[PDB]
């Protein structure tokens, strides 16, 4: 539309070429996505020029995703967004916990959850950004779980959209 | 409508009501601000419903603060800011770091650092969302410090400024 779209192959995702972990998948319509086997650091990392977008936007970031049958220690994990150039010095990823593999219980649940996509797939919202002049820099955004006891299992990445809001 | 202006008395401010850590005071155009004589736990908080703002909306918001002459351990803070739906049960704060005291040296330093307003105030921004149709109910944000082993002096605040980018 008038926003940007991030495909899995083009994302940076830790181990996602070596096929012990992950698994690249052609899937209609004719797309290449990648399936998590197992890993214990899961980091979906994407990061995109601002001076590329239209000017005085608001935009949205969301990782399209699938799940297997048996998803493994994917209830929550961490997403991120920021200006690159506003990362202070000896700062680390400070992200915010999502929810990806659990579902909503009860309606009064607090937290940010996935929803159905038109084609399908799932989406998390990673963050939300103001372009204002497309001078501000780069915009890096991610998903991670990077608790080294625990094995994650059977998430299947489409890609980051990119979408006014 | 077009923002919001939180004053300082309408702000969660920790011990902000013992003269021994904060001191109220008034200043043009007859305003009154707090000072802070000193604190260990440095927490200033408030919240606003996105239903009474302009729809369609990227919305900046920003502690707006003086510093005294002898600022102490104010370099850095931490900010957050969020949807009080979309925080998970169990999260933390999940704020990010920011400059508070410390000046701008280079001009290639990384970060988020105040800017002096027109009116002569400091700002410092405290996050960023977008309101689509006031749907999504509160949004709550807070500048902190609280390592217990320092003492925090020599912030003057005024309230927070929600406006739009
Ligand atoms: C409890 C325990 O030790 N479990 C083992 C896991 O730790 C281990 O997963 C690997 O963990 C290391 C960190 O301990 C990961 O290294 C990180 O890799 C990322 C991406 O390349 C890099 O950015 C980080 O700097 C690096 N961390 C450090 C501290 O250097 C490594 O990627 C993990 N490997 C996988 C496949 O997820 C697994 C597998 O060896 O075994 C557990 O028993
Ligand atoms: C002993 C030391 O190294 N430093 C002392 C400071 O810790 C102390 O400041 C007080 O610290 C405590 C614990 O960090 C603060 O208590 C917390 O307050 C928040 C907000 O009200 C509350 O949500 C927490 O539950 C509560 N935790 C506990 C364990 O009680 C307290 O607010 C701080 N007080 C002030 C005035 O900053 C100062 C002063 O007592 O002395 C240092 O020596
Ligand atoms: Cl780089
Ligand atoms: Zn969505
Ligand atoms: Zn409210
Ligand atoms: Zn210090
Ligand atoms: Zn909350
Ligand atoms: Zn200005
Ligand atoms: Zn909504």
């Amino acid at each position: 539309g008038q926003g940007q779209w991030i495909a899995a192959r083009d994302l940076s995702i830790t181990w996602v070429d070596n096929p012990q972990y992950w698994t690249w998948k052609t899937v209609d319509p004719n797309i290449e996505v990648a399936e998590l086997r197992r890993v214990a650091w899961l980091d979906i990392y994407g990061k995109i020029e601002t001076k590329n977008l239209i000017r005085k936007t608001s935009y949205a970031v969301y990782l399209v995703f699938k799940l297997t049958d048996n998803p493994r220690e994917l209830e929550r994990a961490t997403a991120s967004l920021r200006f690159v150039n506003e990362v202070a010095e000896g700062a680390g990823i400070e992200g915010t916990t999502v929810f990806i593999s659990k579902k909503k219980k009860l309606p009064g649940e607090l937290g940010r959850f996935p929803h159905l996509r038109s084609d399908g797939w799932l989406e998390i919202k990673l963050g939300e950004f103001f372009n204002n002049l497309g001078e501000d820099g780069e915009v890096e955004m991610r998903l991670m779980e990077i608790n080294d006891k625990t094995w994650k299992s059977g998430i299947i990445v489409k890609g980051f959209d990119i979408r006014p809001n």
